[PDB]
């Protein structure tokens, strides 16, 4: 999408995985989807160094809407849970120097049964812009035909442009299209800033593996299309929650950087361990994710329960990720000739290699003739940055 | 098996899950199966408070053997990886007040291809006794028929007894019997101190869920059989490794306490987080596992991605574990009438409830009519102790 936005992968916070569709504000007032929840995350994004790290978009997922549209056919925030309205919430978020994302659906309903946008693409777009909304996540539930889906995503895309406001456009277009016919990613990129490719993430190592396995399997179809203004979206970061070990959290951070993925955290900033905070705020790794070149990484090789991924960076630098998919035993040794890395120009005639994850450690100079040797924890990942000696 | 041993569930350290069958001592000297590894593990069990916590048995799994037997038909430790021999290693372990476990197989190979014990049950048992071995893990690989399997496990049990030495007898008998016919646990309890029921654990939340789900599915078949001298073995503790989140580590510890399981750690004591160490050394939770009554717990109820487990303790006390199997979202509220806990006698007429996991917190007095209210993390477990009392 050529609207000048998402020149690097969008970074921010999205409530869905951690808070879902909690409407019980009476017995769980602190976890329910409400204006208060987003106010609290906004404050901590500022005060706990999240904004300084690049996390800029505070996004509302499903279940913010009133059950019905007002008398003039426009969408409504829930009168009890969002009593000051979305525009006033956007004003607050902007006052702290952040941007606001919101959620709508191409179909007749959102996935949680709330009013869909089909038949209202223009008024909804103008409504969002008038509210001061800076991002739109547009879901694909309750849509009958393939044609209405494609027409709807396109219609909304043009509708946003014509508002005149800069609004990052998030699509789930290919996800709802895949089980029927293969997507045109050139067409999708044309209308969308990012696009969800695969099933919802949750708080598990199983989910992460499924995403990595689907991406590497379909990479000849999705890697090259990605670039400034249009990214593949393998869904939210779930680091800082309950279902991932430290090494599995490391694997998600490393690989979502390799994949040039949007970094939308879905966690509770009010309750997050120092360990998870430092990982999510790792400047060197975020910088890899945010590389100006914007070329998505890919899976180099795969065998012996090992995976090697690499991503070309600006200034002849490369990022390399080695995963240990063996879920038994201890740290396993993996060795690769550095000449096989970076299509053969990363370490020619030499390169300096720096480990970034799980810990930052200079490994030194590697000659064109050299072999990189590493021990990787089960379900963990080693992330390296390679600087060519020229 | 009443040989006077395993009156409470055996506690110790077993190398298999973390180190497996690493034989490459030249390129992986820190992970290979060698006398030095067990020597150093022995030192740390003492110095890092593991022995004081109850972890008493240092156990060698598969891949300690030389490729074949000596001139006298006896088993040999590998001359390169165990150059000082098992006897001197047992002497070393005993000097630190610990006990040594070793591994053999009913068939005529171990699972990793090293010399098996079929045809050598007596000499192998006597060999172990002469070496000073205090525990035997007896595997069931490369065994053809049901009767050779059953006879082999029986024979070794008697072969060990006739040595006169106290040796905890750990069997994998029922696990290797499942693919033929369902096991007779009465016969098994007669010959074994504990027994492996299900497939090997590994370093994952999937394996733990898989072990819990089969245990509760088969619990009316295996729970009552458990007691002093004979326990169900749902395999090693993998807390302290790489594949479990903190809440999943809590879940294993809590439920291995509930199940009255042997607590065999499989980790690297040289490299373990303070957090995993404190959990593994939790006296209150260990005490539940080691409860003198020796009655195995069970799954009370199950629904809405929740599980409730409970275990009757000595002195009219109960341990209660609540699991959240939902792997998305946040902490979930769960509420239960305390009269439904401990078969209605735990809080009769009242009980004092103390939370042990994820953190220790006194909850106070609950009368028979009252309701227990709790929040459980995804894939986590809340562990409670209920003490019957009058107030
Ligand atoms: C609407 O779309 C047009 C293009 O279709 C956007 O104009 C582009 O803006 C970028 C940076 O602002 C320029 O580098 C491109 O050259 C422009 N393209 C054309 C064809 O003019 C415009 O920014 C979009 N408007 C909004 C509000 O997003
Ligand atoms: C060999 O088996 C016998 C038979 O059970 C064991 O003898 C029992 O020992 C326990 C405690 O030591 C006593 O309470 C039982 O009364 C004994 N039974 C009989 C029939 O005497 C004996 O301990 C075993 N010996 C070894 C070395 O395992
Ligand atoms: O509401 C839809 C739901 C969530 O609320 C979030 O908005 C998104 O993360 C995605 N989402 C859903 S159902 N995605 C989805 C759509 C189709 C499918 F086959 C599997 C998953
Ligand atoms: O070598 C065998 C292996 C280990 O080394 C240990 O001895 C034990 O933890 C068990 N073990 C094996 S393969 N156990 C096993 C796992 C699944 C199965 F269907 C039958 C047996
Ligand atoms: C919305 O519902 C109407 C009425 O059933 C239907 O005709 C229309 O096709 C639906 N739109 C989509 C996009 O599914
Ligand atoms: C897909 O990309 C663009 C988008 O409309 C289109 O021009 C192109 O012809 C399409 N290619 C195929 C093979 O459909
Ligand atoms: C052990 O060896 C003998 C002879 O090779 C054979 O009869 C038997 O099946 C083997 N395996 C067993 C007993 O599990
Ligand atoms: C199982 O227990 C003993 C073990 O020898 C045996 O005598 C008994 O008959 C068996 N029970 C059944 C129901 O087969």
């Amino acid at each position: 999408l050529d609207n000048g936005l998402a020149r690097t992968p969008t970074m921010g916070w999205l409530h869905w995985e951690r808070f879902m569709c909690n409407l019980d504000c009476q017995e769980e007032p602190d976890s329910c989807i409400s204006e208060k929840l987003f106010m609290e995350m906004a404050e901590l994004m500022v005060s706990e160094g999240w904004k300084d790290a690049g996390y800029e978009y505070l996004c509302i997922d499903d279940c913010w809407m009133a059950p019905q549209r007002d008398s003039e056919g426009r969408l409504q925030a829930d009168p009890q849970r969002f009593p000051h309205g979305i525009r006033q919430l956007a004003n607050y978020v902007h006052s702290k120097g952040l941007k606001l994302g919101i959620y709508a659906d191409v179909g007749n309903k959102t996935c949680a049964g709330f009013p869909g946008s089909f038949g209202y693409y223009d008024i909804d777009a103008q409504t969002f812009a008038d509210w001061g909304v800076d991002l739109l996540k547009f879901d694909g539930c309750y849509c009958d035909s393939l044609e209405n889906l494609a027409d709807g995503y396109k219609h909304m895309s043009l509708a946003l442009n014509r508002t005149g406001r800069s609004i990052v456009y998030s699509c789930e277009w290919p996800l709802y299209m895949w089980p029927f016919q293969k997507p045109n990613y050139t067409e999708i990129r044309q209308y969308c800033n990012h696009w969800r490719n695969f099933a919802d993430i949750d708080d598990s190592w199983k989910s992460i593996k499924s995403i990595l396995d689907w991406t590497s399997f379909n990479q000849e179809r999705i890697v090259d299309v990605a670039g400034p203004g249009g990214w593949n979206d393998p869904d939210m970061l779930v680091i800082g929650n309950f279902g991932l070990s430290w090494n599995q959290q490391v694997t998600q951070m490393a690989l979502w950087a390799i994949m040039a993925a949007p970094l939308f955290m879905s966690n509770d900033l009010r309750h997050i361990s120092p360990q998870a905070k430092a990982l999510l705020q790792d400047k060197d790794v975020i910088a890899i994710n945010q590389d100006p070149l914007g070329k998505q990484g890919y899976q180099l090789r795969q065998g012996d329960n090992f995976e090697v991924w690499e991503r070309p960076l600006s200034g002849l630098a490369w990022a390399v990720a080695m995963i240990n998919r063996q879920e038994i035993g201890g740290p396993r040794s993996y060795t690769i000739a550095v000449a096989s890395l970076g299509k053969g120009v990363a370490c020619n005639p030499a390169c300096f290699i720096t480990q970034l994850l799980p810990v930052k450690r200079k490994l030194g100079f590697y000659e064109w003739t050299s072999r990189l040797r590493s021990h990787i924890n089960p379900t963990g990942t080693v992330l390296l940055q390679l600087e060519n000696t020229m």
